[PDB]
C-alpha cells in the first residue's frame, strides 16, 4: 500500500570499515551525515564535530540525479578543512533497481528473489558510498 509512513524493518551494513580507518569514517560519516536529515543528525554532527574540532560539514561536490532508481553525490568537508588532501566521498541511495543497475548486468534470480520477497509489502533501500555498497535498509509496509 501506498502511504507516507514507512516503517524500517531489518538493517545491515556490507561496505567493511578497514581501508575507512578514524580518519575516513570521521570525514566521510562527519560530511556525509551533515548532509541528511535523520534524526540521529545532531548525534553525528555534535561526534564528529569534537572528534575534528571543526563545525564546517556538508559540503557538496559531486552530484548525480538518477529519476527511476535512485540518487548519488559526493559531498566531503575535508578538503575545504585540511585544504590539502581532497576526498570526494561518494554516497548512492537506491532499490533493487540501482543496487543491481551498478551490481551486476541482469539476474533472473535476484530480480525474481526481490518481487517475490516485495510481495510482503517490504521495500528495498540500500546505499552505497565510494561505489560499494556500504549498507542496505530493508522497509516492511
Amino acid at each position: 500500500a501506498g502511504h507516507m509512513v514507512p516503517r524500517v524493518m531489518r538493517v545491515l551494513l556490507l561496505g567493511d570499515v578497514a581501508t575507512l580507518p578514524l580518519r575516513k569514517v570521521l570525514a566521510v560519516v562527519g560530511t556525509a551525515a551533515a548532509s541528511s536529515e535523520h534524526p540521529l543528525g545532531v548525534a553525528v554532527t555534535k561526534y564528529c564535530k569534537e572528534e575534528l574540532g571543526t563545525e564546517t560539514l556538508g559540503y557538496c561536490t559531486d552530484f548525480q540525479a538518477v529519476p527511476g532508481c535512485g540518487i548519488g553525490c559526493k559531498v566531503s568537508n575535508v578538503e575545504g578543512i585540511l585544504a590539502a588532501v581532497p576526498q570526494t566521498f561518494s554516497v548512492l541511495i537506491g532499490n533493487r533497481e540501482w543496487l543491481r543497475r551498478n551490481g551486476l548486468t541482469i539476474s533472473s534470480d535476484v530480480s525474481d528473489a526481490m518481487t517475490d520477497h516485495e510481495m510482503k509489502g517490504q521495500t528495498a533501500i540500500l546505499v552505497a558510498i565510494d561505489g560499494v555498497l556500504c549498507g542496505m535498509i530493508a522497509i516492511a509496509d
